[PDB]
């Protein structure tokens, strides 16, 4: 089971998964690391 520090965040993540944005959100996600 997946009972963790997520759920609603995972719901957002699923929405983030639902958010395709091919090479759009992908690009931001790369730069989300970047200075990580």
């Amino acid at each position: 089971r997946k009972l963790s520090q997520y759920v609603q965040e995972m719901a957002l993540g699923g929405p983030i998964t639902k958010e395709s944005q091919p090479t759009i959100e992908e690009d931001l996600t790369r730069v989300y690391k970047a200075i990580s």
